[PDB]
């Protein structure tokens, strides 16, 4: 009843800084997005951070070993066995440092780490192959590196930005630059966004091993509408694909995207999280992803948050629930998922 689940993947962000470690409050300070249809910047002061909520751990650094210890203890409380790490191909010493610290901290608690491959500049199947080789070579022998039946696993955000004819070269067994049957073979999980008429042939022709949905906001896409999950799972099973639906506790991003209020999803003291997690389990899936551990900008985090009012903003909080409620409610749902496996 307390063991970690290694079919539960929680999306984790390593881009936060503090004065203590980095010399700068990175990401707590953030540009405000212009409306797609001179917006300014959130300064990352104690009073004004780039979130509608306020972390229990304050304006922390993702490179602070003491913060990382606490985060791994939170994963243990939630029973979430896999940390799905955002990866932007920064190619700098700070990226390399933080990945190594995260792997070391995870292994102390028997947590595993996989990579979430983001839409970095000029991403294409050739530099993706080179980067998959780099990550497996650098980190594949670390004891915390995740494998499922011998294979690493990668999530690919906004995979539709690359044509299926390009994906086939990397992911078909006959592809020109294939990883299949090589030392670098891996489970590749693409993003299902829109309707089945578009997504079914995309996923088949790209040769993905499976698909996920990402968005914590119900109805944002066809794929993030949970009443579609039973039929998506049936299609996955008939076609030998792994479906990993994404569940989250709520959504609100209006500090950084003030024009995006129609995407707000209220937490209702945990009832929103309960409804989404129940739908994933009832669909009969073999793996679940959680959006998110700590995407504070988008208000999808399960990490503990505290009440806070400053001279500049009155933050949202988890009241009438306690700061660790979303960790303990995740553990409840992991138990119900395991009962169904
Ligand atoms: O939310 C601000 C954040 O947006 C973009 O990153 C995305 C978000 O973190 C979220 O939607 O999840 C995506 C998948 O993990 C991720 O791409 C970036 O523009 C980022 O720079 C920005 O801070
Ligand atoms: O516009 C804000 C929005 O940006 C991102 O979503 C975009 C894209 O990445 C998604 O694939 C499609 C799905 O239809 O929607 C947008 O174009 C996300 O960061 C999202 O959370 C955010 O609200």
């Amino acid at each position: 009843g307390t063991e970690l689940d290694y079919d539960t993947f929680c999306f984790y962000y390593d881009w936060y800084g503090s004065e203590a470690i980095d010399g700068q409050y990175r990401h707590w300070a953030h540009a405000i997005a212009p409306d797609p249809n001179n917006p300014g910047t959130i300064p990352g002061t104690q009073e004004s951070i780039a979130s509608n909520f306020y972390p229990q751990l304050g304006r922390y650094s993702s490179s602070d070993p003491n913060i990382l210890t606490k985060h791994m203890d939170m994963f243990v409380m939630a029973r979430t066995g896999v940390l799905a790490l955002t990866w932007w191909n920064e190619q700098d010493e700070t990226e390399a440092k933080r990945i190594g610290l995260i792997l070391d901290a995870a292994d102390k608690k028997k947590i595993k780490v996989c990579f979430h491959l983001e839409p970095y500049p000029s991403r294409n199947v050739q530099n993706l192959r080179e980067n998959i080789v780099k990550l497996i070579t650098r980190y594949g022998n670390h004891p915390a590196f995740y494998r499922k039946d011998g294979k690493p696993l990668f999530f690919i955000y906004d995979s539709y930005l690359i044509e299926p004819s390009e994906w086939e070269k990397l992911l078909s067994p006959g592809g020109s630059i294939t990883i299949r049957n090589t030392a670098y073979d891996a489970l590749m999980i693409g993003l299902w966004t829109s309707s089945p008429t578009v997504q079914r042939p995309f996923i088949l022709n790209a040769h993905f091993d499976g698909f996920y949905t990402y968005f914590a906001a119900t109805g944002f896409t066809y794929g993030s509408t949970p009443t579609n999950w039973v039929s998506m799972q049936k299609w996955a099973k008939e076609n030998g694909k792994i479906f990993i639906p994404s569940v989250g506790p709520g959504y609100i991003d209006t500090r950084i995207r003030p024009w995006n209020g129609s995407v707000i999803r209220t937490r209702t003291d945990g009832q929103y999280y309960d409804a989404m997690y129940r739908k994933a389990i009832e669909a009969g899936v073999s793996a679940i992803s959680i959006t998110s551990f700590n995407e504070w900008h988008e208000g999808s985090q399960i990490e503990p948050a505290v009440p806070y009012t400053s001279s500049e903003f009155t933050y949202l909080d988890y009241e009438n629930r306690e700061p660790d409620y979303y960790l303990t409610r995740t553990a409840y749902w992991v138990g119900k998922f395991r009962e169904s496996k």
